[PDB]
């Protein structure tokens, strides 16, 4: 009866739930993807910062 | 019975539901502080790294 109501709301919370968890997983997964591709930029330009500077040095 | 096993197992269900979602949520904000420090990191690095080209350029 109106249990088997409640039932139902406490299955569409938990199907909102789902789609909510979904998009948290796809959204912290694509964020780790930045990350490690902005961390490798960095330390790419880190040591072609470093070369750089070396050669100006025997340059100068 | 079997709408009150229902409604008491998908009740802690939801519990699970909402706990996962809040550990995914925080790893979400953990890697968006990665992701913004090594924003900043990529900024600076790469901004040095143009201008000491330049200046090799310049004394070559």
């Amino acid at each position: 009866q109106l249990v088997e109501e409640e039932l139902d709301r406490a299955q569409e919370r938990l199907a909102t739930a789902l789609q909510k968890l979904e998009e948290a997983e796809k959204a912290a997964d694509e964020s780790e993807r930045g990350m490690k591709v902005i961390e490798s930029r960095a330390q790419k330009d880190e040591e072609k910062m470093e070369i750089q500077e070396i050669q100006l040095k025997e340059a100068k």
